[PDB]
């Protein structure tokens, strides 16, 4: 089996791994639309609840699979649980991943796409004081880009350049993945996350310097990290909380787990995994909190900033990010620098989304890893074109893969290691070859907490969100529903040719 060659190596792609749009993108508008520093303290309590355990739990899942020549959950969870329902249970663990990497790669695209235009100068040109004037030309840009739909039809319209950066983009993902690990995901990663670092702290001092008549960057800053008490007791800032935690550091899609089954047998996970979820946060809150947010305070002030984050996923980092940048000297440079490091972050992460599916074609079906990575890529991009072509197709599967399937997986891998595998053989596991050791309140936290706490959020989620999207639709969330319902059928049709091939392998020895 392949192993990371290097430490700094293994902490960097696991680093990168969850250092990704998640952190620039999809916290500043998850922290923006509910209210800032009242978002934050269930952020902090769901990071050392739901975040640390789950980190650890799945380092120590995938460590313990590859020790027997499996980095993927159907395989794994049936190691832990010999029961035919492990194997279909674990069929979330290629199927979430698979779904997420659909579109995230296009939405990581796009700003290659971006960068790319930022970089030769073939953006807007707003007309030099009135704010729509200002934003508009930056929104008619997305719009044209990805191919909006401007009458009744939900049908999107990409632009020709649009589709050759996505090919350009899968390209780019296969030439590090067909590398392997240690060649190519570990090598990438010592380049990536230092540029990446770099980048993003030259963008926040940059942000820093912002000043209008509207206010500065530290408004921005006092809206993020001034506590709110009263919105403690709101299900829905805590659903969306642990929503990003779980999204931030990719636990629940199989891909933490997929990357520990490279670490050798005997190598520590504990301080391994806590540095990794570490730098995580750090990445998230202090560099990715530090550019948008305070941008856009500076700019409009925290009302108009607050309702441009609650506008759309997409409208503060494509939209007024760049328009705020356009109204500085260099700015198009500064759009440029911002959309590289978006694409970075998103490459080192949508490497590791495709991983499980290598991981499995090489470990269960026993393809070499170049067909196991160009028939990933293949089902990608051609899953990718729904995502391209059918309005709002990304959205249902953000939903259900993204933000419902990793809670619900969270909560059934901790319960398949720490309940049924048995907690104290799962402690054990988590513990050995520690450089340190967990905490000793955390066992009592992995074994009652964390999962009473993943259980009522996903009944609050059930019972006061899931029949609005199931009853307020558009018909055409059938055509996503359906495609993804037939991705996960094809799956474990491939774990069940997985156990006869094994079958057959076995009467064969
Ligand atoms: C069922 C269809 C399977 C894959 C068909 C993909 C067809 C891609 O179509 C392409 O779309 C681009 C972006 O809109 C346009 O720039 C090009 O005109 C077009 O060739
Ligand atoms: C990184 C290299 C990507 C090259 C993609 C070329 C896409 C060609 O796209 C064309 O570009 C023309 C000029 O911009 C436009 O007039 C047309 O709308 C468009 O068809
Ligand atoms: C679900 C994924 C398949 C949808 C993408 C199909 C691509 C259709 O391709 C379209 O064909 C039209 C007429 O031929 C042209 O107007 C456009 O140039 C082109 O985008
Ligand atoms: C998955 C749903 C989105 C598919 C993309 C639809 C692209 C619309 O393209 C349409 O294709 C029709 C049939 O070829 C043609 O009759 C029309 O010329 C054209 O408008
Ligand atoms: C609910 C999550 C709480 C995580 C914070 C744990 C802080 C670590 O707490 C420490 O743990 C050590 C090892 O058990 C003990 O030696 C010390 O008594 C204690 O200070
Ligand atoms: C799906 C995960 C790989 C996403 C990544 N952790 C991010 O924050 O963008
Ligand atoms: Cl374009
Ligand atoms: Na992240
Ligand atoms: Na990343």
């Amino acid at each position: 089996r392949e192993h990371w060659a290097t430490r700094l190596g293994l902490i960097l792609a696991m680093a990168g791994n969850a250092v990704g749009l998640g952190n620039f993108l999809r916290f500043p508008v998850q922290a923006a639309e509910n209210g800032g520093g009242a978002f934050m303290i269930p952020y902090i309590i769901a990071f050392l609840l739901v975040g640390i355990p789950l980190m650890w739990i799945e380092w120590a899942m995938g460590r313990y699979g590859g020790a027997q020549g499996h980095g993927t959950t159907p395989a794994i969870f049936y190691l832990l649980w010999r029961n035919r329902f492990a194997k279909i249970l674990g069929v979330f663990g290629l199927w979430i991943p698979l779904v997420v990497a659909i579109y995230y790669v296009y939405i990581e695209s796009w700003t290659l796409g971006f960068a790319i235009k930022f970089l030769v100068g073939l953006v807007p040109e707003p007309p030099p004081t009135d704010p729509d004037s200002i934003l508009r030309p930056f929104k008619e840009f997305l719009y044209s880009y990805i191919g909006v739909p401007k009458g009744d039809e939900p049908i999107l319209k990409p632009s020709l350049f649009a589709y050759i950066v996505f090919l350009i983009t899968m390209f780019i993902n296969v030439s590090i993945l067909i590398r392997g690990i240690s060649k190519g995901i570990e090598r990438f990663a010592k380049i990536a996350m230092p540029t990446l670092f770099i980048l993003a702290v030259f963008l926040v001092i940059r942000v820093f310097l912002l000043e209008t008549p509207n206010g500065t960057a530290a408004d921005g800053l006092n809206f993020l990290w001034t506590p709110d008490f009263e919105k403690l007791k709101d299900p829905g800032v805590w659903i969306a909380a642990v929503g990003q935690i779980f999204f931030t550091l990719s636990l629940g899609f199989g891909a933490i787990i997929t990357y520990a089954s490279y670490v050798r047998k005997d190598q520590d996970i504990v301080l391994s995994g806590l540095t990794a979820a570490t730098l995580n946060e750090k990445a998230e809150v202090i560099l990715g909190g530090s550019i948008s947010i305070p941008a856009a305070v500076a700019f409009f002030g925290v009302a108009n900033a607050v309702a441009i984050a609650k506008a759309g996923a997409f409208n503060l980092g494509f939209i007024t990010l760049p328009a705020i940048f356009s109204q500085t000297a260099g700015g198009t440079f500064l759009g440029f620098l911002w959309f590289f490091l978006l694409f970075f972050a998103g490459l080192t992460s949508s490497i590791a989304i495709m991983q499980p599916m290598i991981a499995f074609l090489e470990d269960e079906l026993k393809l070499s890893r170049k067909h196991a990575v160009l028939w990933t890529a293949a089902i990608v991009f051609f899953s990718a074109h729904l995502v391209m072509f059918l309005n709002k197709s990304l959205d249902e599967m953000d939903f259900w893969a993204g933000t419902i399937g990793v809670v619900f997986f969270g909560l059934t891998e901790l319960i398949i290691f720490f309940w049924i595998f048995g907690a104290d053989k799962a402690w054990e596991e988590i513990n050995r070859g520690g450089i340190i050791k967990v905490p000793r309140i955390y066992y009592y936290v992995m074994r009652y907490i964390t999962p009473a706490f993943l259980a009522v959020l996903l009944v609050v989620w059930a019972r006061e969100y899931i029949p609005k999207i199931m009853e307020e639709t558009h018909w055409t969330v059938w055509i996503t529903r359906f495609y993804i319902i037939g991705l996960f059928l094809f799956l474990t049709f491939l774990v069940f040719l997985a156990e006869r091939r094994r079958n057959h392998e076995s009467a064969g020895t």
